[PDB]
């Protein structure tokens, strides 16, 4: 029909408005430190601490696929990003740092993408 037409138009700008946003997010991880999923060879127990893991390349995977119906499933993933880092590195790593800086920097890129979605509907 036109209206799934018309839908799938939509689904395909939002997809364009959240592939900025994600590259505007993982510049804010110069290190590369949520680039790519926890590596279970590497930490053998990860998923005993971390239930839903996440990281930026698996994002993008979803993204190019059309996975993100709208902002708010794609903002529930970056979050993981951020809080599974802060559950399983303490305060005092270069982990759970760059998880906050992430997070802070991240928030700026976010209100306005909120707007952006929001007016162009």
């Amino acid at each position: 029909s036109m209206e799934q037409v018309a839908m799938e138009l939509r689904l395909t700008e939002l997809t364009r408005l959240l592939r900025s946003v994600l590259d505007q997010l993982q510049d804010k991880d110069p290190a590369r430190i949520f680039a790519q999923p926890v590596s279970l060879k590497e930490v053998p127990d990860y998923l005993d601490h971390i239930k839903h893991p996440m990281d930026f390349a698996t994002m993008r995977k979803r993204l190019e696929a059309q996975g993100y119906k709208n902002l708010h499933e794609f903002e529930e993933d970056f979050d993981l990003i951020i809080d599974n880092c802060m559950k399983y590195n303490a305060r005092d790593t270069v982990f759970y740092r760059a998880a906050v800086r992430l997070r802070d920097q991240g928030g700026v890129v976010l209100r306005q993408a909120r707007r952006e979605v929001d007016s162009i509907g």
